[PDB]
């Protein structure tokens, strides 16, 4: 491949399988949202990466698992998307395997990769009203109302990507982007697609705050895992703050490791203002016992998300 061209789901999958096996840009376009011309897509001839514009007063380029987010416009059909910057040697298959494969309304689509340079652009569905962090950022603890429609959002999410044996891994309020009718789940750069009922991991993944016990042990976990960062990206939408950081703030010591494990779950970070059935929510989505712990499709049978 040595232009920039339409192509299929495997066309895609050959090329970024390639990359991390290691002069003119190349790639694959799965959505005619990109135009390409004559085989090319330029920065400032074809695309423009154009500033996020967030309309808060209060409070910017978002920082992924492996590499930054902008805005892009396709010069022709003047689409905006978001495109992320990876630099070849940070670049994992996953960051497209899961976007092309699975399709659902909860899970931002890949519409192409292009390798230019060493770096590798991903042009995706753009949440133009930015993630749940700058929300909860400039405007503090988040209404119970936005909680159960993003909640709800994310749980449709996770109950497809579990129900298709894949573990997100980094489940928490920069990773939950806001569209003009939906929220949505972005960058899949740490996910896993599970073989068997238990992953065993060859690493330690993810963000330490949102984390499960059983993904701190490393001794095996599951779908579960992303099920408990919920219940933590829940906490910080609750309160306005991530839990752990009010009662053991790091200074000295920037490891969560160790508190996690001993202390998990952080229930004492639920706050006074929560209603009964929130409260229920949050505590069965922080279970410690994995097995214990309900399912997506269990969640959002809950009294809370519901008339
Ligand atoms: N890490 C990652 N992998 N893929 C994405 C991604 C796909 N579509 C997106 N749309 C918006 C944002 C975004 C996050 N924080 C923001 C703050 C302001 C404005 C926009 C944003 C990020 C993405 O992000």
């Amino acid at each position: 491949l040595s232009s920039v061209r339409y192509g299929t789901v495997e066309d895609l999958l050959a090329f970024a399988n390639h990359i991390s096996n290691t002069p003119q840009e190349s790639g694959i376009l799965l959505n005619m949202v990109i135009t390409p011309q004559n085989g090319r897509y330029q920065i400032d001839s074809d695309v423009l990466l154009i500033p996020w514009k967030l309309t808060y007063r209060n409070i910017f380029i978002p920082r992924g698992a492996f590499g930054k987010v902008y805005l892009a416009q396709d010069i022709k059909t003047k689409k905006r998307m978001a495109c992320k910057l990876i630099p070849v040697d940070q670049f994992k298959p996953s960051d497209v395997e899961i976007q092309a494969c699975f399709r659902h309304e909860n899970i931002a689509e890949l519409y192409g990769a292009v390798l230019w340079g060493e770096t590798v652009h991903l042009f995706m569905e753009a949440g133009e009203g930015g993630s749940v962090l700058e929300k909860l950022e400039s405007c503090g603890p988040m209404r119970e109302f936005e909680i159960i429609w993003v909640t709800k959002h994310v749980l449709k999410g996770l109950d497809f990507l579990h129900s298709k044996k894949v573990i997100h891994h980094d489940i928490k309020p920069s990773n939950i982007v806001f569209m003009s009718t939906k929220a949505v789940l972005v960058d899949f750069g740490l996910s896993v697609q599970m073989t068997e009922d238990v992953y065993f991991p060859k690493d330690l993944r993810g963000t330490e705050i949102y984390m499960s016990p059983e993904v701190i042990l490393c001794r095996g976990h599951s779908t579960k895992a992303d099920i408990y960062s919920l219940g933590a990206t829940l906490i910080h939408m609750q309160t306005g703050t991530p839990p752990w950081v009010k009662r053991y703030p790091r200074s000295a010591y920037p490891s969560y490791l160790y508190i996690i494990h001993k202390q998990a779950p952080p229930l004492e970070d639920i706050a006074d203002d929560c209603s009964p059935g929130m409260r229920e929510l949050i505590e069965a989505s922080l279970e410690r016992n994995p097995n214990h712990r309900p399912r997506a499709a269990d969640l959002l049978k809950h009294e809370a998300l519901n008339p």
